């Protein structure tokens, strides 16, 4: 039901910045197994709910959150990375200077923040549409992004660097920058201002 | 849908344990609170894992654990409290005395736990079918107890105690042993081991 | 040696909007115990640290926060309250409006989400130094404000308000503006600003 | 102060099962900066609790908590490696044999909880003093083990294995026992017993 999607580049397309088999595993292994166990967990809740089978329903969640959570994540993170990803929209470079002063001050902020991850997770740009202002934050393991559009997120989960960085998760946070898909960063900023 | 079960005895029936008060609003408001919104959650967490809207389902996740909790643990509470209790039938009380030394221990230390739970939630006593043993443990909020059978649970919520006790959980801890219903307890630790 | 302060104002001068009984147990009995409590883990902290007992030390984490955060929380609440608590600042009030539209949108916000806390806890109007602007949130069990400055709270564990308004928890935190101490709080962002 | 440990083997002496890499960057970059940062907030511990700088001491916490976390977990885990550890010892397989029927029902007991942990993490074989029992648990991120007595720890954050089993948790898990230091276990069970 739920499906692997096809990245938007090849494997190795990310070059230097993330390398071929980080890309490899990380689509074919790690979000083609939360595909595979979300279909199987979401067949078994669908069934619990139905019947009002309480217990069994609540017992689920953990397991729903979390592969459920991989998918989405790892959904809009493919489409987050770009060879050349371009530069972000006027509207959105606006937007940014308003709410963190520059992009420069954006980048320093929000890496900081995802480079802090006790353990795994992730790091996102968001944009809240009742406020209306970008926030920045972080997500425990694969728990998804709540109350604001993901825009951009940054994966700090160990395997999404390890073979080529090591321990040195900084350096790989900031060098994911290089490769950020302004165009489609712009585009979700866009929907999310609708 | 799920229902509000009646009490199995009258709202001042546990007098001088528990008052009137306190059964007629846990039982009346909260139980009945629990119940109906749950139902309404179970409806929109249907709807959304028949749609597959994942993010909405897994946004859903705590409402549903903590009505459906809420529903599950007051439901067990009403049928473990009983003026004329009796006491653990023989295979209960051997089982207590192999994992616990004797039964003034397991009361100890499970009002200890209890007692010292930091906010809201429940303190329990179960069996563990795994390694055939019984266990206790605490809950926060309206968590259900997870992992083993729950066989006698004390709910330490404030509007549990607050209009009798005051802020003096420990002597409603202690005092509720006078009205466990063991007929009840020794049942479910009877299927439990089935 | 941390010290629970006298209330600046009698225990029924808060009528009809918290009742002397509530306030009497409040101060007394939870804030005294949580002083207390505070001032033995913080000898037990100190000989762990002394010591370099690093299990010992991260083993009273728990306490620490639970029992310092609940001198943090009533310590702020009570400067909070008021009968004759005025009206907000004009700097507050002109910064209520930027960030909140007007004072009725930031009292429904703010009275939503703190009667939405699941289990004990508090809701927060605070200042964030950073991106100097106003926020809101909730906080479980004592958990202290973090990340930003306390500048109003409004507690919700069922202590706070069961003995008067029972299960009518929202009775309670709409009721608790007519009391808010705008002087203080307006000192508070004042002194947030600086 | 606290200081980085010898390993009690050399980088490559594992192999085939960890590798030099894994092992060299996890003792001289994992290990040592979380002795690094450890002592680093200690001092400033010590400082806020001297002083009662109350918010100061909860704000360090989960620092104190994840480094200090960090270095218990780490300096278990190298005595509980060995290129040639030996067999339980007689007291040791007794009482495994008590607790969980089998060595092998322990094995897959323990590994399948270790595999299952969402996120970073670690599975523990502990020894509880109170109930005079051998338990199996899991800690997230560098949680220590509470409630009982370490025995052997088996770490899956994923710069625990990712460099030579790749996604293959399982596979590190289960090759892990064929490294196990049984010599070190059992004298830390002989200690426990005391
Ligand atoms: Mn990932
Ligand atoms: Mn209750
Ligand atoms: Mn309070
Ligand atoms: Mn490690």
């Amino acid at each position: 039901k739920h499906t692997l999607p096809d990245l938007p580049f090849d494997y190795a397309d990310l070059e230097p910045v993330i390398s071929h088999e980080i890309m490899q595993l990380h689509h074919q292994k790690f979000h083609a197994t939360y595909v595979n166990n979300l279909n199987q967990i979401e067949e078994k809740l669908h069934e619990a709910v139905s019947k009002g089978n309480l217990k069994e329903a609540i017992a689920l969640q953990p397991a729903l959150k979390f592969n459920g959570g991989g998918h989405i994540n790892h959904s809009i993170f493919w489409t987050n990375l770009a060879k050349d990803g371009g530069e972000p929209s006027k509207e959105l470079m606006d937007t940014i200077k308003r709410d963190f002063g520059s992009l420069d001050n954006l980048q320093k902020r929000l890496s900081d923040i995802t480079i802090a991850v006790q353990g795994s997770g992730w790091g996102w740009l968001g944009y809240c549409k009742k406020d209306k202002i970008l926030k920045i934050a972080t997500c425990a393991n694969q728990d998804p992004l709540e109350g604001m559009v993901p825009l951009f997120g940054i994966d700090v989960w160990e395997h999404a660097y390890y073979l080529q960085y090591k321990n040195v998760r900084p350096d790989y946070v900031h060098a994911i920058w290089k490769i950020a898909n302004w165009k489609n960063i712009s585009e979700r900023f866009a929907n999310a201002r609708q």
